[PDB]
């Protein structure tokens, strides 16, 4: 399967398999 893992910090924190 295709995979994605995402992490972002602006605090506003943003955290994402077919």
């Amino acid at each position: 399967a295709q995979k994605l893992v995402f992490f972002a910090e602006d605090a506003q924190k943003l955290v994402x398999e077919d």
